[PDB]
């Protein structure tokens, strides 16, 4: 017979994703659910729409320099064959040193280092795990490398642009043709940074500026066109007033939607926030609880064209051990049909900050809980 269409298709999305006889589009592809003229965007993956959690696996890459110290797969191996059994379907990693003083693991030899990413998404292609890497992790480095300022990020002559431009090209031409990589995320709560009146270092209009040359240059170079995302933690609750009038007053609702544009510019279409145990607050909505913080980020994500994600969220360590803590979380991700939730953070030898590892009561919670909501997620449809 000829095979179904993707929707008359009853496999899941990641199922008919990493089947063997898939030939579609690779990565997280954006469309619309349509009543009528209402377009809700919407990630899919393998035709199909997507609805996942998972984890962060901040040091995934970097651990094969910052604790190998070789640039080889002896950790990346064991970290994958947990992942695997597990079943973690999704994580999001760091794809460069978070020290300039480390930069030289990639410049000693630049095709080595590239050569130990592409085998580590090899890795993840053969065993089935999606993943996105966050390529600018810590956003100082790349300056400090350059001895400039921080705020030449968002200056388009400056050195740290030209790095930026050049170590993207280099990442997306190593990791594009990898079924395993589902996005691409600029780098780590970049948003965090700007216009602090006490500690002023950079402006969101600077941020944005590197984001468009970032999702540019993506879109340049990946032929499957994946999702492009920020990393952004959740907006400051006065993110618009910190670039605007240089105070802490909170954001409207609809000062909230102008900034989170100016931090998801252009192209940049995967609208990230983190969700720590701190709360949502508008000057004319009030402070919200997590759901009602969760359906208004979705509403702002549909009005510009965005798709929400939970890049990070409360996990185990960070929960000193409750449980609740960290189910809150997913009771509210399933109940509002968040598309990827991504937990803080599991890190192979549990020596990452506020990280868990497998095997141990808070490593168990964590996993439990994300098996617990996959099962749930893989039949929900819009
Ligand atoms: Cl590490
Ligand atoms: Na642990």
């Amino acid at each position: 017979i000829t095979p179904p269409s993707p929707e008359k298709d009853t496999r899941s999305a990641m199922e008919r994703y990493w089947a063997e006889d898939y030939s579609g589009p690779l990565g997280i592809q954006t469309g619309e659910i349509v009543s009528g003229s209402t377009k809700l965007p919407r990630m899919y993956l393998g035709e199909k729409l997507l609805y996942v959690t998972g984890v962060n696996c901040y040091n995934l890459f970097v651990q094969s320099f910052e604790s190998d110290g070789d640039l080889g797969l002896t950790s990346i191996r064991k970290t994958v064959d947990v992942l695997v059994e597990e079943k973690v379907p999704i994580v999001r990693f760091s794809c460069s040193p978070y020290s300039s003083g480390q930069f030289h693991f990639y410049h000693d030899n630049e095709s080595k280092y590239l050569a130990t990413l592409d085998s580590l998404a090899a890795i993840c292609d053969r065993n089935h795990i999606a993943i996105i890497p966050s390529i600018f992790w810590n956003t100082d480095a790349v300056p400090e490398y350059c001895k400039e300022e921080f705020g030449k990020w968002g200056d388009k002559s400056s050195e740290t642009y030209k790095y930026m431009l050049d170590y993207t090209e280099a990442v997306v031409n190593t990791l594009k043709g990898h079924k395993s990589v589902v996005a691409w995320e600029f780098g780590n709560e970049f948003n965090l940074q700007a216009d602090i009146p006490h500690n002023y270092r950079i402006s969101a209009n600077d941020v944005s500026v590197a984001y468009q040359g970032f999702a540019d240059k993506v879109a340049e170079l990946d032929p499957e066109h994946r999702l492009i995302a920020s990393g952004n933690s959740v907006m400051r609750d006065a993110q618009y007033n910190l670039l605007h009038n240089g105070s802490w007053t909170a954001d409207t609702f609809q000062q909230y939607i102008d900034i989170t544009s100016i931090f998801t510019p252009g192209k940049m279409n995967g609208m990230s926030e983190h969700n720590y145990e701190e709360a949502r607050t508008f000057s004319d909505l009030g402070k919200l609880g997590r759901s009602e913080q969760v359906i208004k980020a979705k509403s702002a994500a549909a009005a510009l064209g965005k798709v929400y994600y939970v890049g990070e969220f409360t996990g185990p360590k960070t929960a000193q051990g409750d449980s609740l803590v960290v189910r809150r979380h997913y009771i509210t991700y399933y109940a509002q049909k968040v598309q990827i939730s991504l937990i803080w953070n599991y890190a192979l030898k549990g020596n990452i900050e506020w990280s868990f590892k497998a095997d141990t009561p808070y490593g168990n919670m964590a996993f439990n809980l994300m098996r617990e909501y996959n099962e749930l997620f893989s039949t929900l449809s819009e």
